[PDB]
């Protein structure tokens, strides 16, 4: 119904670091026709599941450097691949993707594997989409870990989470720039400029889900709808803020990326007010946006802070 393409299995081959064996569901209710793909890895009758979710314009090979980290302390990990991203099928136009296309993707996920004692870890658009998941059932909820991330609200509600699509030129205009504008978007060039410690083997798996511009539609998508709120998004955003301020009741580890010119300090401590019990951050002083390249040591703390309390 949605009409999608896939990624050829051969861009895949030559992976540096990612040993994680293909998971995919294409029976979701709502998705018809999609396959999506999702990394299960550690027990998988662990009683401790991590949810890891990336953003824009990345996939789960993100989370590579935890995922071990996670599957070794005895944790189940799944991370899933959104629609137009990884290894998941990509709808082909841009209009087919919205807030709720991706959350209700998430909510539908988590329902067809029953994931339950979810520790959720959020970092852009997985935190935008990831954020304004526990109030739709608080249950199966029980940790966070969030690094550079925030709600998709309206500026009169927070400021903080809306001032930085217009201010610094260089943060989040030049972001959205260099991801909507080119007719020929290069992602291993791109993150390399906003990921300077990536190696050239790295900054090439995060092409490798992209062939030719036509794949690139969910891509482009993200960052028009960071510019762009719809109602939906902000209702649903609006109404998360009270829910982490007021119904959230677990535990949290919050990591910043220090040098991040979209998401750092002037949009984390201001979340971090919002959520309820999360403590001091943990801030990565040599890190951007992507807090997951330095992830391991974000895995390691955050389960450090988490069985200080268990
Ligand atoms: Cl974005």
């Amino acid at each position: 119904m949605i009409n999608a393409i896939r990624t050829p299995d051969q861009r895949f081959s030559n992976l540096d670091q990612y040993p994680f064996s293909p998971n995919y569901l294409d029976d979701l209710p709502g998705y018809p026709g999609l396959r999506a793909h999702y990394l299960d890895e550690g027990n998988s009758d662990a009683e401790d599941v991590f949810l890891c979710l990336h953003g824009e314009p990345t996939w789960s090979y993100l989370y590579r450097k935890m995922i071990p980290v996670f599957a070794e302390s005895g944790a189940r990990v799944i991370a899933p691949d959104f629609f137009g991203f990884g290894k998941s099928d990509k709808p082909v136009d841009e209009e087919d993707y919205t807030f709720e296309f991706h959350r209700n993707f998430l909510l539908a996920l988590i329902e067809r594997l029953d994931l339950r004692n979810i520790t959720l870890v959020v970092q852009d658009w997985g935190g935008f989409l990831g954020l304004t998941l526990p109030m739709a059932d608080p249950s199966r909820f029980k940790r966070l870990i969030i690094m550079n991330a925030c709600l998709m609200t309206d500026p009169v509600t927070q400021p903080a989470f809306s001032a930085f699509v217009t201010q610094p030129a260089d943060g989040f205009t030049a972001w959205k720039y260099d991801l909507v504008t080119p007719s020929d978007l290069r992602l291993d060039q791109f993150m390399k400029r906003w990921a300077p410690t990536l190696t050239e083997a790295e900054a090439s798996a995060y092409a490798a889900p992209f062939p030719d511009t036509s794949y690139q539609a969910g891509v482009r998508k993200f960052p028009k709808m960071v510019a762009q709120r719809d109602q939906a998004c902000i209702d649903i955003s609006t109404e998360a803020i009270s829910f982490w301020q007021n119904d959230w009741n677990g535990q949290t580890f919050m990591a910043i990326g220090m040098k991040d010119k979209l998401l750092g300090p002037d949009v984390m401590y201001p979340m971090k007010a919002l959520i309820n019990g999360c403590p001091e951050p943990l801030e990565i002083a040599d890190a951007g946006h992507f807090v997951q390249e330095f992830g391991e040591q974000v895995a390691r703390e955050a389960l450090k802070h988490f069985a200080e309390t268990e």
